């Protein structure tokens, strides 16, 4: 198809090497954030999402770091292997700056699931570094009542995993620590380009990449939608079809809709 190179960047904050799948095209990137089910040494946009090429030749870079399965994409208080927010915030663009000449920011992020939140709660917390989101089915409002315990089951449901290390228990309050939804008023102020699409219905033809909980994914995007609004947000754009599926068979498509909205915003 057309070849990229697989990076392995260092993490010392995660004590290991992260597979980083990039295709050169610019000084600024997209960085492509996996499902909850993510692909352990290749992300499943290069495979199922069809990524390299979608947004080949369009004069950006594309940054798609492999093994985040089953961890928000954040830092855990009790997980030394999952510290994402560390990484993609500050390990892998200094790296990728000091060693593939890409600028420090102004870059994009977009995921879907996990990765939607991901790349929404990074942009709301390093606008320096994303001047973009873009979320696909994504848990945007994860400390909501509903949403953090259905997220607690299927994280343990499908990847046998404890979100009490995470951010804690959700009674101690520090899941809005890092909730996209509660701190709206960041993206809004800041100008982040916002792009969110989430059907109207629960439909997932692969339950784990949705941690079996679409319909949390649904409700979280159309509330986070009314909260942006409120806040004073107007740099958005916003698409709830009826249907859809909650799956790499919309998430792939969906990428090339995107695209030259990734492109006008960080190129």
């Amino acid at each position: 198809a057309a070849p990229y190179e697989n990076l392995m960047v260092p993490s010392p904050s995660m004590g290991r090497d992260i597979p980083v799948a990039f295709l050169a095209g610019g000084p600024h990137a997209v960085y492509l954030l996996d499902a909850f089910n993510a692909g352990p040494d290749v992300s499943n946009w290069v495979t199922a999402g069809n990524a390299m090429n979608t947004l080949a030749g369009k004069g950006i870079s594309v940054v798609a770091p492999a093994g985040g399965a089953y961890s928000m994409y954040t830092n855990w208080e009790q997980d030394g292997s999952k510290q994402w927010d560390t990484f993609l915030s500050a390990e892998l663009p200094d790296w990728l700056a000091a060693n593939r000449g890409l600028a420090p920011g102004g870059h994009a992020a977009v995921g879907a699931a996990q990765g939607g939140y991901g790349a929404m709660a990074l942009a709301a917390f390093h606008p320096d570094r994303f001047g973009f989101a873009g979320s696909m089915s994504g848990f945007l409002y994860p400390s909501n009542t509903t949403t953090n315990g259905a997220i607690a089951a299927g994280m343990q449901q499908f990847g046998g995993v404890d979100t009490n290390g995470m951010w804690g228990a959700p009674q101690l309050g520090r899941w809005k620590w890092h909730d996209p939804w509660v701190h709206a008023s960041l993206l809004a102020q800041n100008n982040t380009r916002v792009w969110v699409w989430s059907p109207t219905n629960p439909g997932a033809s692969d339950p784990a990449a949705m941690i079996g909980q679409a319909a949390e994914a649904m409700g979280n995007s159309r509330m986070f939608y009314n909260q942006y609004r409120s806040v004073g947000g107007h740099n958005g754009h916003f698409d709830f079809p009826a249907s859809g599926d909650n799956g790499w068979g919309s998430w792939a498509p969906q990428l090339g809709a995107m695209s030259g909205d990734i492109v006008g915003a960080i190129r």
